[PDB]
């Protein structure tokens, strides 16, 4: 729980995460990583020198990807969800996502926040 955190080094994080860190983000340099748990529930957070923040799961797969200081990397984002932003909101670029095993969340550019389920049923647009 609240601050029961602790430091690791990037070797720390599950090989996924390793890997998903060199395939998108391959030239920032890591500025602090650490473990986190809720209940039983182990998550790790890595922060960019940029100021760009990835939170994996226990296994390592991307929960949060937050370029608020650039964007997220296209290839991260599910097709769906590039399309609809596309038609959509064509000039802005993607600053944040974030999901969970019931729905994802995006924040553009613009100040728009678009909540898509699994299937990428739009559920709640806000502003
Ligand atoms: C609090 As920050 C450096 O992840 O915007």
């Amino acid at each position: 729980g609240a601050d029961d955190d602790k430091p690791i080094q990037v070797n720390q994080l599950p090989q996924t995460a390793q890997t998903f860190i060199k395939t998108h983000f391959p030239d920032n340099k890591v500025a602090m990583a650490k473990m986190e748990t809720d209940w039983f529930d182990k998550s790790y957070d890595v922060i960019f020198t940029n100021g760009d923040k990835l939170e994996f799961d226990k296994k390592g797969i991307w929960t949060e990807v937050n370029c608020k200081y650039s964007a997220v990397p296209v290839a991260v984002v599910p097709d769906a969800i590039k399309k609809y932003v596309a038609t959509n909101y064509p000039d802005a670029k993607m600053l944040k996502i974030e999901r969970d095993k019931h729905d994802y969340e995006v924040k553009l550019s613009n100040g728009w926040e678009i909540k898509f389920d699994m299937q990428f049923n739009v559920i709640d647009i806000d502003n």
